[PDB]
């Protein structure tokens, strides 16, 4: 892998809106399982206030794919913009030394888990559902009107932070029972293709981390969809609030809800509350 075996030095482009000081940032441990690379927690000063952050960067062994992966999420979460409810760049460090992505960190972990882990055998109340909800709703609409397609919506990908703040997360930058028939079938994902996910990440919601298609081998779901199945109301869950899982998931994708439609919507349940 010639880049990083041949280099002694990688001269990446100097990005001023964006480089950070090196010695402003102090390394932590480990942060989840590495799934996704080297990500490590860390603090952050100046962003003379110091604050918690996570950090990915190469591991040891990284080929130079590893290099341009990063280095392509590294330039998408540029363009991206910030908002509350995703997790955002805070900063790089390209210039002489180990390249460093340095971004928001949620201490909590994902959305499946805060959820499972806070099972009755209250504090999952119908309301804190309807805002978890709500925020990735919002999340989502604010990258549709940046133009971006998730592709890989599901609260596995919906972090929590120490507020409790949902902040969708994208390891795909650089499943099945998440996907849009259209997506399943023809590999066309759309804004419209979101929602269906939405759809299932709302039930994933009601069911307290809820696994979706209970019993359904992956192979079989494709058929179970086009002969129509769909998942059943949740325990947990208005008629009202399964009423919208269900338009998310009309099969023709200019039935479902935008989602503009699903914030105002949850958004109105959070008030009457
Ligand atoms: C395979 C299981 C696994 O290892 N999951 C896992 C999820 C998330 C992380 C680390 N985070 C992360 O990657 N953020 C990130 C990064 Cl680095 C980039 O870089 C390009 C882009 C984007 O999106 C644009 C994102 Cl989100 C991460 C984690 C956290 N907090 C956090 C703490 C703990 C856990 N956790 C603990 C225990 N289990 C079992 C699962 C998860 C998850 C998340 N905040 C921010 N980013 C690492 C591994």
């Amino acid at each position: 892998d010639p880049l990083l075996a041949g280099l002694v030095s990688l001269d990446l482009p100097l990005d001023p809106l964006w480089e950070f000081p090196r010695d402003r940032l102090v390394l932590g441990k480990p942060l989840g399982e590495g799934c996704f690379g080297q990500v490590v927690r860390a603090e952050a000063f100046g962003m003379d206030q110091a604050s918690t952050v996570a950090v990915k960067m190469l591991k040891d062994n990284a080929s130079d794919k590893d290099l341009a992966d990063l280095v392509s999420e590294m330039e998408v979460m540029k363009l991206i913009g910030r908002h509350k409810n995703i997790i955002n760049l805070l900063g790089v460090c390209t210039q002489e030394g180990p390249l460093y992505v340095i971004l928001e960190c949620a201490a909590k972990g994902n959305l499946r888990e805060f959820l499972r882990a806070r099972r009755p055998p209250g504090p999952l109340s119908f309301p804190v559902l309807v805002s978890c909800a709500y925020q990735v709703a919002r999340g989502m609409q604010y990258l549709e009107s940046r133009k971006c397609i998730h592709r890989d919506l599901a609260a596995r990908n919906v972090l929590v932070t120490e507020d409790n703040v949902m902040k969708i997360a994208d390891f795909g930058l650089a499943p099945v029972k998440w996907m849009a028939p259209e997506a399943l079938f023809d590999e066309v994902y759309t804004h419209q293709s979101d929602v269906w996910s939405f759809g299932i990440l709302l039930w994933e919601i009601f069911t307290l981390g809820g696994s979706p298609y209970p019993g359904i081998p992956v192979e079989e779901l494709f058929s179970l969809l086009r002969e129509g199945h769909r998942m059943d109301r949740p325990p947990h869950c208005p008629p009202e609030l399964y009423g919208l899982m269900r338009e998310c998931w009309h099969a023709a994708p200019s039935q479902r809800p935008t989602f503009k439609q699903l914030v105002e919507a949850l958004d109105k349940v959070l008030l009457a509350v």
